[PDB]
């Protein structure tokens, strides 16, 4: 047993497969050619709300005076979405350095926005400060086990969509998605590698694997990947420890290079957090992954990006 | 003499000629866009095509047509004039086939397209942004290189290649009711019309065009070719060309209607795809959606429900905006 069950994943599928897009897998010949593998992009940027976070947010909501949470943007959008549908008012704690377009999008989704400082701590606290003030319930971005169940239903889709899939490269923050995916993937096929991808400026998931024990960022990460700044937690760590095959960390310049490659060559408007998976596959350290592993599916997790970035 | 410069047999042959090198691009949908439009829209995603637009189909078909059974008589060089996208596609096509490319590009053509043409290894030669200057400069470069002109939209093999878009859509959307196609020189909408009217003429073919460059509209009203008096100025930089002698007769006979759209309408539809579909189209590719959202398209019968819009390109500067 881990915090969520295989069973909890299918019930989440059936609980959200009525308002959730079975998003496409797109491919790319020029990108297949720079990798030297056969890349398959799971396009979760096309999802309702702009990222995969509608799954866990719907499933948490289905499966209250208010609902409250902390977000850099995505969960705060997919929660406020799934809660507006049930008439429930919503409060969203969002770091002050957090993306301006993910802020404006949360208010336009109806909810009250309250600014915190950028950290797992300031967030996880200015969150319970509103809970006390509103008597609302909390829905947690990656540790709440309904939310973790919502995201494993990415993995079911990928197994059909890519019949002959060799590896799933997944961006990790709190690890809700990559853990939720490993709970699902590793049962049905264990010759399917599960690689985690993560910026070097925020390498708690790599450090934890190196150390063999939960090793969170103790300084707030400075990284262009605004959506993976969160540390992995207690529920999701065990799964990452046992079922994730490796972790690949990437520099700011690798993330920026690979996100620009998806914009320019694939014409997909991903947020830079979604370029981390590809960054990992194009890395010096990935060029030594067994040439047997050919069929790499990369999760493009979101497209909630401000149409005016540092244009860097 | 009843024959147009191409038939459907040319399109099926183009498909064979190129299918091994061009992507069979997806047809994506958006429930929020269907809501705004009040129709079921199907976005044929030619921005995912190689070189970032559909132009690779025609440029590759024409190239392949120029190469004989032995190496003898193969072109020394290929020459064209282009606002950027045909230049790219021809350079890439010529590169696969080991032929040198010389592209004549207007100075005022987008920088990203100029950079792309150079990245693929062409020599770029600059002209004024007019139909006439593009042609005279390209004729100078032909006489100097002993090269062969592959015209952006009047060459039959290019028209035939762009028509393979319609072959795929017909497969991808079984109960398609209409195609909407941006029109500049008309190679693309002529090859589509030919293909759609030959196989399933109950499907509508509609041209979409900026009102700032409405020579297709005005030519259809008059019943004769009537180009733009002045070079057209519009944010839809891919469709400033005028229609020509080879595409005019097909557009005349087989294109059902022409919808013109304002600059603001093009801007708005383009932003709507970027934000709502997360698809990086260039403004010329928002012309078809602008047209479906226009006041005037409101008189398209409610029976014309399943509308396929060709998103023809994704070649836009990322740092450049407004
Ligand atoms: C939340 C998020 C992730 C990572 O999910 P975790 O469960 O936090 O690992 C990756 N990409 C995007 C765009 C996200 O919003
Ligand atoms: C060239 C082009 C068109 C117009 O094609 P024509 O055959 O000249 O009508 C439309 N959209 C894009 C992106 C183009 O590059
Ligand atoms: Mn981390
Ligand atoms: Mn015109």
């Amino acid at each position: 047993q881990y915090d969520i069950s295989f069973a909890d994943v299918e019930k989440a599928h059936l609980n959200i497969q009525d308002s959730v897009h079975l998003t496409p897998v797109l491919t790319s010949s020029i990108l297949n050619q720079i990798a030297g593998r056969n890349l398959f992009f799971k396009c979760e940027l096309f999802q309702k709300t702009g990222s995969f976070k509608i799954r866990g947010a719907l499933n948490a909501i289905r499966g209250p005076k208010a609902v409250v949470t902390h977000s850099s943007g995505n969960h705060g959008q997919a929660l406020t979405y799934a809660a507006k549908l049930e008439g429930i008012p919503a409060y969203i704690v969002v770091p002050q350095t957090a993306p301006n377009c993910k802020k404006l999008a949360i208010q336009a989704y109806g909810a009250s926005i309250v600014y915190s400082e950028p950290s797992d701590e300031s967030r996880e606290n200015v969150a319970q400060r509103i809970i006390q003030e509103t008597e609302g319930i909390l829905v947690h971005p990656n540790q709440e086990p309904a939310v973790i169940a919502g995201q494993g239903t990415i993995a079911l889709e990928v197994l059909n969509q890519v019949p002959l899939v060799d590896a799933l490269v997944v961006p990790v923050g709190g690890g809700g998605m990559v853990a939720g995916i490993a709970i699902t993937i590793k049962t049905l096929k264990p010759s399917v590698k599960v690689y985690a991808a993560e910026p070097s400026n925020a390498d708690d998931c790599y450090q934890s694997k190196l150390k063999g024990e939960l090793t969170p960022n103790l300084h707030p990460p400075e990284t262009i990947a605004d959506g993976v700044k969160s540390s992995i937690g207690l529920n999701t760590w065990p799964i990452i420890r046992d079922l994730v095959d490796d972790v690949f960390t990437v520099t700011e310049d690798e993330i920026k290079y690979a996100t620009q490659l998806v914009w320019e060559r694939m014409k997909l408007l991903i947020e830079p957090t979604a370029g981390v998976g590809l960054a990992a596959v194009l890395s010096q350290h990935f060029q030594t992954v067994s040439p047997e592993v050919k069929n790499i599916c990369i999760v493009l997790s979101g497209g909630n990006v401000d149409l005016t970035s540092l244009s860097w």
